[PDB]
């Protein structure tokens, strides 16, 4: 395994990976998870909020600000997506 980075295989965020805490709600989508600080978008940088326009595509991060139009199946009259908001998923592994 190389692409383990979460302290073994508890769960990770794609972005960072730093550790999912039960302590810190993390933002899940279709089926992955990510840190509510590492919620932004690859081409900006614009941090993707709860009540503002993001973009998931491919479980890619854009936002309003970018919005990939040559692939984006529904950007039709204005895609009309928003943000997750950030629930505890799984706790972390901590080697004593
Ligand atoms: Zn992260
Ligand atoms: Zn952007």
């Amino acid at each position: 395994g190389s692409y383990i980075r979460l302290f073994g295989n508890s769960g990770a965020c794609s972005a960072c990976g730093q550790s999912i805490p039960a302590s810190e709600l993390v933002m899940r989508a279709q089926g992955n998870v990510y840190h509510l600080k590492c919620f932004t978008c690859s081409t900006c940088r614009n941090r993707l909020v709860p009540g503002d326009r993001f973009h998931y595509i491919n479980g890619s991060l854009f936002c309003e600000h970018d919005r990939p139009t040559a692939l984006i199946n529904g950007g039709s009259g204005g895609s009309g997506s928003i943000a997750p908001f950030p629930e505890a998923a799984l706790p972390t592994s901590h080697p004593k």
